[PDB]
């Protein structure tokens, strides 16, 4: 079927009238001005991420504000998310300031803190000081972005290993470790995340995107570090190594969201196991009804060329197929020469897949595995979608003030535009990161409460109008769940 | 059921037993010597492709006797397959004498550069003459036009190549990934092997990786349903000719792990029309028996190879071991994905009309390759005055 | 699936909470007093039909007097029906006389005998006129005519009697069996009445009780998916006029725990055609919700009776609740099978725009009969300006 | 489907060119002659039942030689049948013949031997040793055909009991009698039986319908009765009680087949109940692949009349539309006034049902059940089955020695006509109480074993085309299965 779609298509047809894809910029100083952020918005930006990995809080504060100011000069509403530093493994110092690593030359890793200020070619620091116990000789430790290669031969003490370097590189003051393959128990928040996430709820982000989650139990420290203040923020956990990917299972679900970090699964996952990896994570998320973000090499080329090179076009087209609601931008748009074109050919991209893509095979898909019988939540959505398809209706409107309704209804995947009218504008910016939906804001305050909810539902069906997506004699499906629920197969006038 | 296939899948497990996608390898500088053909051989090379854009007659010579001679030392059937230099005519002046060699040299398949119309074929098939019918015309599709037109140019070729480079040059990116669907997809429909080509490693060529996104490329066009991935100048001029093959080996395996054959077998036999003909009945139908009693291995006699093209079309979860009594049948069918070859000397064997010779071979072949051992169900079929059988395996 | 549902069953299982199938009885000497009457409701009548071959106008006024009193010192609502003489022409002059007596009387449905034709139907309603335009015109089919002309009888007409006897003068037994299929079941398609009579237990007009054939022919009836089973002489002249009520009530039960009304609702939503108008979506899509759900019963909020009777149309399995300001449709919907009515008082009670009223009170009614309590599932359903809730029971 | 089936029917349209399903004829003085079995052979008798209930060796014997003899002479192949006398409960003998039963009146049943022959309308004998223990004061007890029905009113002692006669009636020495409800622990096979068995055998009769099965046990000791000479004999379980009923599933799996008597079952059961009960045992035995017989009340009124009611009609229709393979017929064919006549009438209700049904709901149905992954045998039949679907072939050609192929491709219901190729007469016999199977007799001996099978598979075209069914251009779905299988598609010639 979704072969039998692709039979009827031409690549010479009009591309559709609304992204479903959402797409997620990092925010650098090739973009943090409010005028850089304004050229985002229009090309397609929903979701600003900042990366604690670096920049103080002053410089995070900035972004925060400018994000703001620019979302609201452009009236529309934008998701802030905050992608945490996360454990770290690092060397020592060097005297001094540096080390040369010659390519055959045997050195010394020690976890012993005296030798943390005193590093140098033949004997040098590392902080884990589990180190010894999580690593065997054959291993390999990365240093410095994976630059640094060296194999580990021997156990010289309990606190210091032999090693040879396969990799010819100067190494500088306190360079970050990677161990690949080996099982790290570095705690799940580290000192510096529970201050970075005590200031992303006092300043309101609507996202964690919490970094290198391994289990379930994980998920429940970020909570808890982000405390009762912080209750309503999604925790997106962010999968990086073996250790998460075989975890998933129980980390979807104590999760609000997934991410894909390909690059980090790709340090020690052949890149051909981390395309499968991928498709893996991105449809157990769809079942779950969880948004999944595509993260990491997407249009990296595109950092300082014009234009993308074709292999990066289908890995971000082929993402949308994988089905998943999000892609992201790295240094793209953080450091990028082409912040702007490099956002709007993703749009293009994802526009262009989406085309391609049959909606019919993930309706039928997802419903399938519903066991029966089937909760009152589960049925009304899955019957919304469904109404849908039989009717050929051209728009749905749906009444969430969570975002839950409008989440598990997209999860169903229909072949027409989501329009979710919520009175909380906390939902309209978290719902930037699930794909085929569009929020509209219905000011509570001085608009009233409406139970009749007939107001809340013109609003919808007037945006849907606007957009262009339902004319007169057009069908739309209107759903109100919260369990009191109803479903209407209405008729535009 | 991909995404329901996807949920059971774990990158942990251990890889499939077999590999169903093909590669084909273009010669050069890099290759074309008798050992280095050899290393090519082993590490995962169906097809040989020779670029006439470049080189003599005498040098494409050396590499057809090169390949059948590396092939001859290690016991197996390797595809010889000109490339036309192409350009405006379909085949020109030019393209006349090299088809012309083809013949005479017997080459395998023709890849037809810049195919734009059906009509276009039969210049290709014109060329041949009458001496060359039994070669094999794949189509390289690098424009609009031929994407148009492409409904016709499948019925009227023996198969199709989606050269995305080429296509690139003018229709964006993006829209050369769906056009690649497209032509993939009415491929398969048609059953009628589908190449994908251009652009598959090409970072590979001077460095000893390649980029995660070519990765990515390779196993999508694996997903996509393509029988076969081509390398360009990764063989031809690369300075890792022989890790570029091993590591496309490996990616089109990976993939394959997640790929679920059924979502093909269902997709295409739900797009037949009833009443079927015999011929489309007892192939779906047989390929049906394997999933229904999970049987590990299928036999198919074919003599021209119509029969595994036919059931390769409807994508077993399993290998397909045809037994064909012509030479020329098993480097043909290095581009149909899942099927392997074995050869029956009916010269000094036998014609076999009872067949039980020939069915005998094909289970002994899926013996040694450990695909099938005792207790284990093995679907054979003959369709020439056509039969269907589940043999259990002793 | 009927055959996969049979192997699940069992025989010493208990019964059904309740009966979908109704019963319509032909009053005469045996059965005109207000007191035979009360007996013929209590044993489960649900229609009843006077026979206008027989009898006058003074005669048939006091079965409506007798039919009205009985029924409401019981507080139920029972449908009267007017079975015309008929013969030649549609309506007589006799039947011209008759259906001007049904208008002033206020009778909720004629049984239209003998036709043959759609312009026929029109007849009746010609003869009916502008005051009698709310009541409900059934088209007896007797002969190979209207057999023939089904289709287009049942598309003017508001739903079909099958005449098995009357039918047999010409056609072989035999085929009037299969005639009954296809007249039930095109009829099942239309979303319309279908009454199966004459000829069902019609040993027990003078017998303790029936053979053992007529039982498996009222069952088969049922299994046939008529809406109404019809009594003749049995409850006319007979012996047994209470017996022969509650027997058949009990064969209707029985035979309703046999079939499996997701093979209906299955087959009927096939052969809907994509697009669907809302109606038809909305009403299937409520009957899967309870399927989807396992919900216990449904309620629905139909004035005319349309929405009552397209959902009934999609077979649910359980119970549907009609909650509707108009007695009149409260008698009219004792000929669709699987429905209840429920009389809103419109008057003494308000309009109820907001709904929640009207709901409550088939949800009450629901309660009270015992197929819903605390926890159980409901299907709600408004289609005049439509709505679909699904309502967890406190 | 069967619905949508019904909407495209005509019953103008000219009906099936076949019957699938077969009639079964008890013989009797009505029927018992050769011209008279020539007669019911010609009007569409496929087996001749033998009711052991009643005359003796001699006059079964003479049936057996009138069958075969008006069978040969026709040149057809009929089955017969034993119809076992099985365990009965009679009254002993009244002083002095009878004894008139009076209405209202007290009698004493006692199961004491001393009152076997001095019987009286006071106090009578039955011979059932174990009557105390199974029945209960309110309890039914039926005597003479269920025409004397006396209600108990209490235990006299552990020997008699005391009734109340709520009939009627005069009864004679040696009255059968029914014990409704109560769990009768009766023999298998009586004494009697074992004798009547042992001439079957050695009459080489083709199958036994064995009387008042209720367990799975009682199979066994019918197959054990029937001994290593009769261990080819088909045993067709008659189910008469609600034991029977209760026990179905595993009595199914130990019989060769089942016949519903819907009569015997209509003593204790509602009649309503029985009519769900066909239902039930009939799709039972379609899914296991085993024969099923519906017997008793058929055309019951044609045995004094020249035409039926026309409820018996929809009975007998009904009755291949619950997917019985054979209808069967009683007093119509032993004692009736139009032995032809009934059975020619039966013959074209039968196919004039068979032309309304829709055989694609039963492969479907039957397919959906096998569990994955099937067995060759199922594997194979199945696929056949679909073929002739797929392809609109127009015959089968089944090349089965024992006629287990047979039956298991009869079991998924062609839509075509399925020939069945033997080398043993045996077996043309016994398929004739399969559905929608025709034999042909392939003479091993006086031409060859044909292991090329192409003798034996031309043998079934030539059948098939000269029955009319197929032509040349016809599509032939040949299938060979024994496991030395094969399928053919064939082009008809
Ligand atoms: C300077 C250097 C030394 C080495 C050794 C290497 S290495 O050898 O390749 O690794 C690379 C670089 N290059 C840079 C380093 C820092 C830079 N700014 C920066 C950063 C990156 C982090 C923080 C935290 C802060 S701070 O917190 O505000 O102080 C600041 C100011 C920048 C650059 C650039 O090259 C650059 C080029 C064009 C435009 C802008 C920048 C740029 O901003
Ligand atoms: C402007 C520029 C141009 C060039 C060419 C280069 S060069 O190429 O390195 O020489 C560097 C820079 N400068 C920066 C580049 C990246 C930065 N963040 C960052 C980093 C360090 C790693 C990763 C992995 C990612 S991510 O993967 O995209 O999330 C991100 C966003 C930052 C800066 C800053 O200047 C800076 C100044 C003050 C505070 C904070 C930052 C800052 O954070
Ligand atoms: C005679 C009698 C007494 C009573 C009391 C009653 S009752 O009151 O209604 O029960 C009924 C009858 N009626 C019959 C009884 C026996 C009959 N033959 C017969 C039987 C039935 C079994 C056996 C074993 C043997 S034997 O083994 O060969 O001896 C024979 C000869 C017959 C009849 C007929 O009426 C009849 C009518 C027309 C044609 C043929 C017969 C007929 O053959
Ligand atoms: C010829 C006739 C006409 C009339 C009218 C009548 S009447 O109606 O009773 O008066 C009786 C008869 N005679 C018979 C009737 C039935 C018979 N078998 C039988 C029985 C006794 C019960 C049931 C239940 C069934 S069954 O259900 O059909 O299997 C069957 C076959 C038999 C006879 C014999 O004469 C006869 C003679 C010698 C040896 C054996 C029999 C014999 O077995
Ligand atoms: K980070
Ligand atoms: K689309
Ligand atoms: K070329
Ligand atoms: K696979
Ligand atoms: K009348
Ligand atoms: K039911
Ligand atoms: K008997
Ligand atoms: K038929």
């Amino acid at each position: 079927s979704q072969l039998a779609h692709n039979l009827t298509l031409s690549i010479f047809d009009p591309v559709a009238n609304y992204r479903a894809a959402r797409i997620i910029c990092t925010i650098g100083p090739s973009t943090q001005s409010v005028e850089a952020l304004k050229g985002l918005i229009q090309s397609g930006m929903s979701v600003a991420r900042m990366n604690f990995s670096h920049g103080s809080h002053e410089y995070h504060q900035t972004t925060i504000n400018n994000v703001r100011q620019a979302a609201a000069e452009l009236g529309v509403n934008i998701a802030i998310a905050l992608d945490t530093k996360g454990p770290e493994i690092r060397t020592g110092q060097f005297v001094g300031g540096d080390a040369v690593m010659e390519r055959g030359a045997t050195c010394y890793v020690t976890t012993d803190p005296a030798f943390a200020d005193k590093g140098t070619k033949d004997k040098f620091y590392i902080d884990y000081q589990n180190l010894s116990k999580v690593v065997r000789p054959g291993n390999y430790i990365y240093i410095d972005d994976g630059i640094l290669i060296l194999q580990v031969q021997s156990h010289e003490d309990e606190q210091t290993l032999e090693c040879t370097v396969t990799n010819s590189h100067t190494i500088s003051d306190r360079r970050g470790v990677n161990l690949p393959g080996c099982d790290v128990d570095l705690p799940a928040v580290s000192a510096k995340d529970r201050v970075d996430l005590q200031f992303g709820v006092e300043q309101g982000v609507d996202m964690i995107f919490a970094s290198f989650i391994r289990s379930a139990e994980q998920v429940g420290d970020v909570r808890k570090a982000l405390g009762p203040k912080g209750r309503d923020i999604m925790i997106i956990c962010k999968i990086e190594n073996h250790q998460g990917v075989q975890n998933i299972d129980s980390i979807i679900e104590e999760s609000d969201g997934i991410m894909v970090a390909r690059g980090d699964l790709g340090v020690e996952i052949p890149a051909e196991k981390v395309v499968v990896a991928q498709k893996i994570l991105i449809s157990k998320c769809n079942v779950a009804g969880k948004p999944v973000i595509c993260a990491t090499q997407m249009l990296e080329s595109m950092t300082y060329n014009p234009r993308p090179t074709r292999a990066e076009v289908s890995d971000v087209a082929n993402a949308v197929f994988n089905g998943a609601d999000c892609v992201m931008l790295s240094g793209e748009t953080a450091k990028g020469k082409y912040p702007n074109e490099v956002v709007q050919y993703m749009a293009r991209i994802c526009l262009e897949a989406q085309s391609a893509l049959n909606e019919y095979v993930f309706f039928n898909s997802i419903k399938k595995l519903q066991h029966i019988p089937m909760s009152a939540d589960e049925a009304v959505c899955s019957s919304a979608v469904n109404s849908v398809y039989e009717t050929k209706a051209k728009a749905m409107v749906v009444l969430s003030n969570t975002g839950r309704s409008a989440r598990l209804v997209a999860k169903y995947r229909p072949n027409c535009p989501i329009v979710c009218v919520t009175t909380r504008l906390q939902t309209c910016r978290q719902l930037n990161i699930t794909q085929g939906v569009e929020s509209v804001f219905f000011d509570a305050d001085k608009l009233g409460h409406d139970e009749g909810k007939e107001h809340r539902v013109a609003a919808g069906v007037e945006f849907a109008k606007s957009k262009g997506y339902v004319q007169t004699g057009d069908y739309c499906v209107v759903i109100h769940a919260d369990y009191a629920n109803q479903t209407r197969i209405l008729l535009v006038e």
